[PDB]
C-alpha cells in the first residue's frame, strides 16, 4: 500500500509504486520513531501546503546570495507568525519538520539560534540566568548565536586568543579582541541577524561562556566595542550570515558568564564545575544529532535519484523496442541502494544517540558523568564516518542522475553542499576520528591492566579477543566486525606503545601512528552502526516492514563487510568472500521493486524536496522544461552582453589580418 | 625555489628555503618542455601588465548574470590582446591563457574551442574547412557541439533529432520532434553560439544511418537574433561552470544545404547515394579528444586544490606537538599529510599519464589520415577508463584538500568548492563514468576473449601483461609493484570475464548476463587504468636528467604506488602476505614524512599565478590571515551594517515576539 500515489502520477512512478510489498504510512512511523509523529509531519505539510505565502518565492537556485538572506528572512518571520498554528513550539521534532520544509537548508536568521544557542543556555546557564534569557529566545525576542571560534582558531579551544578579565572593582568581565586572528569567525547569524551571542573566551582558567548583547534591541546597531559583519559567500549555506566580531574591551555583568557548573563570585573566587569539561555539551548533541540529520540529507538526494532513475529510460537490455528505465542497471541499483540502506542505518543509529545524550543530559544534573565521556567518542567518531559517506552517497545519488543532476533542478549539489559541511563543522572529521581513538587505547590500555570489568558495553567486545568466523546468518558478519574493529585496536594501539617503547615523546609517538588510530575509529564506528540497524529492525511488529527493512540490512552488511575487506581477510576465506559479493548482488535486484516505495516513505514533500528531477509525480521531462525556459538567463532572447561585447568582437574579428 | 620573493610570509619562506630540486626546472617536466614551461611564466608577466584583464571583482561575489557578462567582457578583451601575447594556433599556450586570465567557470568560446573547432578538423571536408574553420579559429563566429539531448546523452543510437534528405532542393530537414528531443546540455548554445555542429539521425527515404553531423546556422551573423526554425534558450543555473551558457535547442523542419552535412570519410551525394565510412565510428573523435586529454586537466585542477591547500597547511597553526609553546604547522600532523601528499602524487601521475595519451591520440588522428586505424579501438577503450577513473579520484582528492583548510575551507576564499564543482562535471560530461568504465571492460573481456583461442599476438602493448603470468611476487624495487599491478588486474579481468561468460553458459542472453556482471567488469576496468597510470608515471621519471628532480619525483612515485596499493590490498592479497603489507603501510608512511619539507616547493613548481589561482587561503606570499579579513570585509552583504531585510522582517517580528502571550 504505497500511500504517495495520486491521480495524474507518472505511470512510470505509478507502476513502481503498485509494486510496494509493504505500507509506506508504516515505514514512515519506523522512520520518524513513532507513529504519532509520522502522522503529525503530513498534517503539517498539509496545513502549511493551505498557507501561500510560506512557499518559496521563487525557485531557490534563481536566487542571488542577498536575494538567498532576504528570503529565508522572509520566510523565518512568516513561519514565526504561523509557528504556534502549526505545531507545538517546544517540539523539537516537529519544529525541525516544519523549518527543513519551509525555510529549507540553506540557512535562516534563527538556525543557529535554535541550534546551539538555545541548547547551551538549556545546559550551562544558571535557573537565574534561563528566566532572564531562555524564554525570550524561545519567544525568538532576540536572535542568538554560539560563537566560539576565531580566525586562528577552531579546532583548539585551548589556545583561544580571546580573552575575559574580571575586573573586581565594577564586578564586570572585559572582553577584548587582542589580534586580527582573535576575531570570532563563522559563527551562523553572527555577522548580521543576531543582537546577541554566547562568546567562548578565556578566563588562566580555561574556555568559558559569556552572554554578550552585539546590537541595540530596537535598532539593531551594534554596541560600543563591537566590530561585526559577514565572511563573504561560501561553498553552501549562503542564505544564512557566517559572521566575525570584534571585541574592543567590551564591558559585561559578572552575571553574564554562564553559571550552571561553574562560578565566579562578586570578589572573584572560582567554583570550578563539578569535573570534565561540561561546558562542550552544546558540540556533543549536535555531534549525537547528525547521525540522524545525516541520514535524512542522504534520504533527499536518494529520493530525487531514485523516482528519477524510475523515469529516465537510456539504453537497451533485451527488448531493443523500448529503451530500459535506468534503475534496471546493476551499477546503477549498485550506486544508489547501499546508500539507501545507509540513509536507514544512519537514522536508526541516530535515535539510540539522540536519546543518549538527552539521558546524559540529566546524568549531568546528577553529578554523573563518564558516560559523558563515552557519548563523546561515540559521537565523535559517528558524526566523522557519517558525514564522510553520506557526502559519498549524495554524489553518486547526483551523478547516477547523469547530465541532468549537475543542473540545479535536481538540487542534489545544494545537498551535497550543505550536508558535507558536516565533515567540518561540530570538529574537523580527521580530529574527531583521533578523539575516538583516545578512548580506544585507553580501551586497549588495560590489556596489562585488567580493568576489563570497566569496560562499558559499547567497549566490551574490546577485551574479548574470540575470533572464530562464520556469516551463514547475520549476526555472524556483526562477529565477523568486532573481529575486524578489535584488530586494528590493537595493532595500532600497540604501534604507538613500540614508539614509546624506543622512546619517542608521547605526542610525536601519537603523531606517528595518526594514521592507524583514525582507521581504528572507523571500524569500531561501522560496526555500532550495524548493530543500532539490527537492534531497530527485530523490534519491529509489521511482518512486510520488518521483510523490506531486513533486506536493506543484507545488504548494508555485505556491501559495508566488501568494503573493508582490506581487514576482514585475516578472518575469512577468498571463497566466503565471493558469498558476500554475490549476496551484496543479490539484493541489490531484492530490493529494486521497492525502490521507489523505500524512498516514498521518507514523504518529503515537494515543498521540501525543492527538486524537479524528484517530483513526486514523476512529470520530470515535461517540468524540466518548463523549470529551464523561466530561469532568468532566459528573460532575453540577445543578451545585453552579448550586444555589448560578443557583436563588436566578431565585427572587428572579421576585419583582423591574418598571421 | 622560485617562488621565492620579498615580502613574503617568513612561514612560506622557511618552507620554501628547504627546496631539494630547481622549481624552473620542475615545471618544465610537468609542462613537458622547457620553452613551453617558459613561455607559461612569459605570458602570465605579459598579462599582468594589462590592467583590463583582472577579474573585475573577486568572481565569488558575482550573480550568475554578472558571470556571463565577466566571461563575456574578458574573453572579448583577451581575443583582442591574443596575436600579442601567444601564438594563437599553439592549443598549449591558448590553453594557459585562458586558464589564467578567463579560469574554469565559462565563456563564449569554451566548447568553441573544446569540441566545435576540433570537430570540423576530424571531419568537414577540406571544402568545409575552407568555408569555417578559418573563421572559427579568427573568432569570426561562435560554435558547439550539440549532441545530447533532454532525453538521451549516452545512447547515441536512440537520438529522436531527424535528419531527412529531400532530393529535389537537396536540403536535409532537420527535425525536433518532440520535447525530450531538444537538444540539452552543449555548451554556449543558449545564447553565445550562432553556428552550431548538430547530432541527428540520418534518413535517407526511410534508410536509417546512424547519427551524423551536421552544420546548423542558428542565428543571424548580423543582429544575433535567431534564424526561422529555431527554438534556443539557457537550462538554467547548475552545480558549476555557471558563467558558461548551456543551452537547449529546438529545430522545427529546419531546412540545410546537402553540404551543411559534414563530410570527409562519409558522403551523402546529391542523388541520395550514400556512402559508409571507413571505420564505423570515426565520427566520435571529438570525444576521444577530450577523454585523452582530461588526464591531465583533470591532473592540473587538482594540482590547483593541492597548491592551496599545501600553502595553507604551512600557515595554519593548530594543536600542539612537542614543544607547547607555539602551536605547530597542521601540515606536519601525519593526517594531514596523509589527506593530501597522495593527491600530489596523483597529480603529477595523472599528467603524465596524459601526456601519453594526448600525444598517441593526435597521431592516431593521422592513422586515420589514410588506412588502419586499429589503435583507434584501443585508445578508446584505454581513455574511456582514464577519464572515469582519473576525474572520480580528482574528486576525491580536490574534496580532500577543502577539508584539509578546515573551516575556511568551506569559504570561497578558498576557492577549492568551485574547483570541485567544475572538475567533477568531469565525472559526467564526456560520458557517464559508470558508462565509460563499462565501455573499456568490453575491450577487457575481448582482450581476454582471444586467448582460449590463440590470437595473444593481436593484443597491442596496453593489453599485453593479460595474456602473461606473473605468479611470482616481490617489490623491495618499483617494478615488482607494477608486476602486483599486473596481477589483481589481470586476476580481475579473467575473473569478471568467466563469470559473464558463465552466465551465458547459463544461456542468460547477452545483454542481460552482461548486466549482471556489470560491478564486477567495472572493478576490472578500474584495475587496468590505474595499472597504466602507474605504468606512465615511471617511463616519465626514469628518463629525465637533473637528478635532485628526478630523485623528488622518485619520493613522490613510491608513495604513490604504496597509497595505491593499500587503496586496493583486497585484490593485492591473493599475491601477498600479511607482514608485506605493513611493510608497504610503512613504507607509504616514510614517504609522506621524507616529501613533507618538498611540499611546498612540488606545488610552487605548477606556477600557477594568483591570477590563475583565484584564492586567497592559496596566496602565493603566504599572507592569509591579513587578506582573509580584507577580502571578507569587502563582501557584498557588508554593504551595510543593516540589512534592508533585516528592518524590513527580523525587526517587526522581534517587536511583535515581546509583545505576544505566554
Ligand atoms: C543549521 C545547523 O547547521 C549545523 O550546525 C552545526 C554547526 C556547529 C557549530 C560549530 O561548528 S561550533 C564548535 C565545533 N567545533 C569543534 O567541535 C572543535 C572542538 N574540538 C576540540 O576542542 C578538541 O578536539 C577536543 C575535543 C580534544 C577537546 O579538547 P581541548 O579543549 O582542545 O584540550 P584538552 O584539555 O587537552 O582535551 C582533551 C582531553 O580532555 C578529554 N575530553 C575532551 N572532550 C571531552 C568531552 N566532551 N567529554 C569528556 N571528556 C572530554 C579527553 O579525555 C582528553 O583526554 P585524553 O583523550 O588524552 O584521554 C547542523 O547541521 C544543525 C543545523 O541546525
Ligand atoms: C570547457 C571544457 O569543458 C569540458 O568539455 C568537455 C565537455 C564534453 C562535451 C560532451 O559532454 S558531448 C559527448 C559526451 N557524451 C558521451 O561521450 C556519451 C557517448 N557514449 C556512447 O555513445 C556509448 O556509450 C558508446 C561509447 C557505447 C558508443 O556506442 P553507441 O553509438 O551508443 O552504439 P553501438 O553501435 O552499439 O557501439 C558500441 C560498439 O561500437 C564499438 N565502439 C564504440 N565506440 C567506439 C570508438 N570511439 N572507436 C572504435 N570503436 C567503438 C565498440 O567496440 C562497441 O562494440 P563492442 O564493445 O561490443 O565490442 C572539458 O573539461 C574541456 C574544457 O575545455
Ligand atoms: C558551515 C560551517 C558552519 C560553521 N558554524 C559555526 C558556528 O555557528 N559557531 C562556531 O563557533 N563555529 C562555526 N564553524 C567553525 C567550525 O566549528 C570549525 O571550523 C571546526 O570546528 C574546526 O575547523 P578548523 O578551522 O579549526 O580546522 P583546523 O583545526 O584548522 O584543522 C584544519 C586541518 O588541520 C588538521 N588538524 C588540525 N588540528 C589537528 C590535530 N591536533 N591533529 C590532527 N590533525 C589536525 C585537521 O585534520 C585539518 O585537516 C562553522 C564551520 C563551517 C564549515
Ligand atoms: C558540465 C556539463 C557540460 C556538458 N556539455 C555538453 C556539450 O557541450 N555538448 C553536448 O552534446 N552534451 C554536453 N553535456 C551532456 C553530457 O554529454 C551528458 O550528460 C553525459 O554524456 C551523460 O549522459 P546522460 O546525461 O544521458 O547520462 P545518463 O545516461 O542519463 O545517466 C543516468 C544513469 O543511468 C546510468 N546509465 C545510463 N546508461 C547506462 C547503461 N547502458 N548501462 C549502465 N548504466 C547506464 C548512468 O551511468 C547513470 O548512472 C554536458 C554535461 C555536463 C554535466
Ligand atoms: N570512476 C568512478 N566514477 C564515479 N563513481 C565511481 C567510480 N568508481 C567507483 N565509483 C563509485 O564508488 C562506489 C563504490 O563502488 P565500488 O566498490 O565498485 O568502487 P571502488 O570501491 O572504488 O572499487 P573497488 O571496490 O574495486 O576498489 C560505487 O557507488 C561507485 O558508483
Ligand atoms: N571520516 C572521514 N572524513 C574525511 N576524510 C576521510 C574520512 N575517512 C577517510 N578519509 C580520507 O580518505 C583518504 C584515504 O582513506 P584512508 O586513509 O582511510 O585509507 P583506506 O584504507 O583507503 O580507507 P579505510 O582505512 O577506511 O580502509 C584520506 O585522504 C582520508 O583523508
Ligand atoms: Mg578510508
Ligand atoms: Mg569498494
Amino acid at each position: 500500500a504505497n500511500r504517495s500515489i495520486r491521480d495524474g502520477d507518472n505511470p512510470e512512478l505509478l507502476e513502481e509504486r503498485r509494486m510496494a510489498t509493504f505500507d509506506t504510512d508504516k515505514m514512515a512511523a519506523v522512520i520518524y520513531g513513532s507513529e504519532e509523529f509520522a502522522r503529525r509531519r503530513r498534517e503539517i505539510t498539509d496545513a502549511v501546503s493551505k498557507i501561500p505565502e510560506l512557499a518559496d518565492i521563487k525557485p531557490y537556485p534563481f536566487l542571488t546570495r542577498e536575494e538567498k538572506v532576504t528570503e529565508g528572512t522572509r520566510k523565518i518571520s512568516i513561519l514565526t507568525k504561523y509557528l504556534n498554528q502549526l505545531i507545538d513550539r517546544d517540539n523539537e521534532e516537529e519544529s525541525l519538520h516544519l523549518h527543513r520544509e519551509v525555510i529549507g537548508y540553506e540557512g535562516h536568521p534563527f538556525a543557529l539560534h535554535d541550534a546551539l544557542f538555545i541548547p547551551t543556555l538549556q545546559s550551562q546557564a544558571s535557573d537565574e540566568q534561563q528566566e532572564k534569557w531562555l524564554e525570550r529566545a524561545r519567544r525568538r525576542e532576540i536572535i542568538g548565536c554560539y560563537a566560539q571560534t576565531e580566525l586562528g582558531h577552531g579546532s583548539n579551544l585551548r589556545n583561544l586568543e580571546t580573552t575575559a578579565v574580571y575586573d573586581i572593582a565594577s564586578q564586570e568581565f572585559v572582553l577584548h579582541t587582542p589580534t586580527t586572528t582573535a576575531l570570532k569567525w563563522w559563527p551562523g547569524a553572527l555577522g548580521k541577524s543576531c543582537n546577541y551571542a554566547l562568546v567562548v573566551a578565556e578566563l588562566n582558567y580555561g574556555p568559558h561562556f559569556f552572554m554578550v548583547q552585539l546590537r541595540d534591541e530596537k535598532t539593531h546597531i551594534p554596541l560600543k566595542g563591537v566590530t561585526v559583519g559577514d565572511i563573504g559567500p561560501k561553498m553552501n549555506f549562503n542564505a544564512a550570515d557566517n559572521g566575525y566580531l570584534g571585541l574592543n574591551n567590551l564591558r559585561v555583568p559578572r552575571t553574564n558568564l554562564l553559571m550552571r557548573h561553574c562560578k565566579v563570585e562578586a570578589d572573584g573566587t572560582y567554583v570550578k564545575p563539578p569535573h570534565a569539561k561540561i561546558g562542550y555539551s552544546g558540540m556533543v548533541k549536535i555531534r549525537s544529532q547528525m547521525a540522524m540529520e545525516q541520514g535524512l540529507f542522504l534520504a533527499h538526494a536518494l529520493t530525487i535519484a531514485a523516482r528519477y532513475s524510475a523515469v529516465r529510460r537510456q539504453g537497451h537490455l533485451d527488448d531493443k523496442q523500448v529503451e530500459v528505465k535506468v534503475l534496471d542497471y546493476q551499477t546503477q541499483q549498485h550506486r544508489l541502494f547501499p546508500s539507501l540502506a545507509r540513509a536507514y542505518a544512519f537514522i536508526f543509529t541516530g535515535f539510540e544517540t539522540i536519546h543518549l545524550y538527552s539521558q546524559l543530559l540529566k546524568d549531568v544534573d546528577m553529578g554523573n558523568t563518564s558516560g559523558m565521556a563515552d557519548l563523546h567518542a561515540l559521537t565523535s567518531g559517528l558524526k566523522s564516518v557519517v558525514a564522510h559517506e553520506t557526502g559519498e552517497g549524495i554524489e553518486q545519488a547526483r551523478m547516477a542522475c547523469g547530465g541532468h543532476g549537475y543542473s540545479m533542478a535536481s538540487y542534489i549539489s545544494v545537498v551535497y553542499g550543505i550536508a558535507i559541511g558536516g565533515c567540518t563543522y561540530a570538529g574537523e572529521n580527521m580530529v574527531m576520528l583521533l578523539q575516538l581513538a583516545r578512548y580506544l587505547v585507553k580501551s586497549v590500555e588495560l590489556i596489562k591492566a585488567g580493568k576489563a570489568k570497566k569496560l562499558g558495553p559499547v567497549a566490551s567486545y574490546l577485551a574479548d579477543k574470540s575470533d572464530e568466523t562464520d556469516l551463514t546468518s547475520l549476526n555472524g558478519y556483526v562477529k565477523m566486525f568486532e573481529n575486524m574493529a578489535r584488530r586494528q585496536a590493537w595493532k595500532a594501539t600497540e604501534k604507538f606503545l613500540k614508539l614509546m617503547e624506543s622512546g619517542e615523546s608521547r605526542e610525536v609517538a601519537w603523531n606517528k601512528s595518526a594514521v592507524e588510530l583514525t582507521r581504528a575509529s572507523r571500524l569500531h564506528t561501522r560496526l555500532f552502526i550495524i548493530e543500532a540497524f539490527m537492534r531497530r529492525v527485530s523490534r519491529i511488529e509489521d511482518i512486510p516492514v520488518k521483510e523490506v527493512l531486513t533486506d536493506l540490512l543484507h545488504l548494508h552488511v555485505n556491501y559495508e563487510l566488501l568494503d573493508v575487506a582490506t581487514y576482514a581477510l585475516e578472518f575469512m576465506s577468498f571463497t566466503q568472500l565471493d558469498y558476500v559479493r554475490d549476496q551484496l548482488y543479490l539484493y541489490l535486484e531484492k530490493i529494486r521493486p521497492n525502490a521507489v516505495s523505500l524512498v516514498d516513505s521518507f514523504q518529503i514533500s515537494d515543498m521540501q524536496l525543492r527538486s524537479v528531477l524528484g517530483r513526486r509525480d514523476g512529470h520530470v521531462y515535461e517540468n524540466l522544461f518548463k523549470w529551464a525556459k523561466s530561469s532568468p538567463l532566459n528573460n532575453a532572447d540577445v543578451l545585453p552582453s552579448v550586444e555589448k561585447y560578443l557583436k563588436p568582437m566578431m565585427e572587428k574579428a572579421k576585419l583582423a589580418a591574418a598571421h
